[PDB]
């Protein structure tokens, strides 16, 4: 237990900042996310041992597809570490267990195919979960995940504490599906205008936590340009070939899943960055000032998408 995970110079500096890009050393993943536990949580918060099993367990349990894979997992639990490590007092100690996990297994098992794409093809489990579909099943994979022997990380929780932190991953999980985003966000702006926001009611609790799940998984719009723009070939990858098997069962896919409409990708970014992503940090940004940082990033990247139209890049 007076085993301090450290990280070089360069990571143990730059992880601290919500524009890190976690690399591409695969194998380095695990240890970045045991550092951001011990530092977020306490090296107390989890068993060593079971905290290792579990990581390894999740980690076989993504898909090698070319976005919604361990690389986003890990990515999005950056995300959160650097908001929970920039609002540390505003967090209670079952919110900063449950939500880092919550981000690595929030995507679990994932296909490369939207939820849109299951009901079409009458996948068993569109049958099984008829809204947030993937999400109902990934929050399904972590409690399958949680109860093979060894993998209790939260064994030494009592039983409200266990009930409670399922329930913060379960919501957390759930509100990863942005056709909830934009009800959860509204409702977060006019109760933050007319000043009915509180923290104390757990309701709203939840709808903030909502918030900082979609900020953390759209958080490839606040890296660097290169991150932001390489991301998006891997998040085309899959939408395109997502578009190409809608056209398989003689449906034509929307615009953003048609390879054919390439040429219009500038502008499709620039219609979510303002649609969804600037909002969504907007209002973050507006509850969690520290955030701040996520929405200036977010900014600078739509200029950059704002330049490729204009062919400045
Ligand atoms: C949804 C999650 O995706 C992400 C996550 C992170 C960063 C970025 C994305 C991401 C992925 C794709 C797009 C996108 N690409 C297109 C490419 C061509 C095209 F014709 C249309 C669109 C297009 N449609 C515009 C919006 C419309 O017509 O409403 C969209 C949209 N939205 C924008 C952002
Ligand atoms: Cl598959
Ligand atoms: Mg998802
Ligand atoms: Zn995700």
């Amino acid at each position: 237990g007076l085993m301090q995970f450290t990280l070089p110079v360069r990571l143990c500096k730059e992880i601290e900042l919500f524009h890190f890009d976690i690399g591409p050393f695969e194998n380095m993943w695990p240890g970045i996310f045991v550092y951001m536990v011990h530092r977020s949580c306490g090296t107390s918060c989890f068993e060593l041992e079971k905290l290792c099993r579990f990581i390894m367990s999740v980690k076989k349990n993504y898909r090698r597809v070319p976005y919604h894979n361990w690389k986003h997992a890990v990515t999005v639990a950056h995300c959160m570490y650097a908001i929970l490590q920039n609002n540390h007092t505003l967090f209670t100690d079952l919110e900063r267990k449950g939500l880092l996990i919550a981000c690595l297994c929030h995507d679990l098992d994932h296909r490369g195919f939207s939820n849109s794409y299951l009901q079409k093809f009458d996948h068993p489990l569109a049958a099984l979960y008829s809204t947030s579909t993937m999400e109902q099943h990934h929050f399904s994979q972590t409690v399958s995940i949680l109860q093979l022997e060894g993998h209790n990380i939260f064994s030494t929780l009592s039983s409200s504490e266990y009930e409670q932190v399922l329930e913060i991953i379960r919501k957390a999980i759930i509100a990863t599906d942005l056709a909830l985003y934009f009800g959860n966000r509204k409702q977060l702006e006019e109760m933050y205008q007319t000043g009915s926001l509180n923290l104390n009611n757990q309701s709203h609790r939840d709808r903030v936590i909502g918030l900082m799940m979609t900020a953390c998984d759209l958080c490839s719009v606040t890296k660097l340009w290169p991150v932001t723009k390489l991301t998006a070939n891997d998040i085309y990858a899959e939408f395109w070939a997502e578009g190409d098997e809608m056209k398989k069962l003689g449906i034509q896919p929307i615009p953003m899943m048609d390879r054919d409409k390439k040429d219009e990708v500038p502008q499709g970014q620039l219609g979510f960055y303002n649609a969804v992503a600037i909002p969504c940090y907007t209002t973050l940004t507006q509850i969690l000032p520290p955030t701040e940082p996520l929405l200036k990033a977010c900014r600078d990247n739509l200029s950059q998408w704002e330049k490729v139209i204009r062919g400045e890049e």
